[PDB]
């Protein structure tokens, strides 16, 4: 039924991909869209790698006010998912908006990962 790391693969990883389409099939593929047409969500374009070593790099305090949260040193591919206002379950509609930014992670565990994608800036 899904590790904390593994759900955050499935919701923020897709590193096949360095369309306007996409977060309406990503979305859905990645069954984001089951119990409801989840708002937002972003995946990131790196590989497992990169993102896993974001843990390591620059200690910022989560949106939550956790002390866990991690930004990546070098900008990020990542594409942003919004739903849109014609946008009603079960046929959840989205924006696909590509961007280079750092990305925000919170991490936990043995061995320590990504656990919670946070934030984009």
């Amino acid at each position: 039924k899904e590790t904390a790391a593994a759900k955050f693969e499935r919701q923020h990883m897709d590193s096949s991909t360095s369309s306007s389409n996409y977060c309406n099939q990503m979305m859905k593929s990645r069954n984001l869209t089951k119990d409801r047409c989840k708002p937002v969500n972003t995946f990131v374009h790196e590989s497992l790698a990169d993102v896993q070593a974001v843990c390591s790099q620059k200690n910022v305090a989560c949106k939550n006010g956790q002390t866990n949260c991690y930004q990546s040193y070098s900008t990020m591919s990542i594409t942003d998912c919004r739903e849109t206002g014609s946008s009603k379950y079960p046929n959840c509609a989205y924006k696909t908006t590509q961007a280079n930014k750092h990305i925000i992670v919170a991490c936990e565990g043995n061995p320590y990962v990504p656990v919670h994608f946070d934030a984009s800036v």
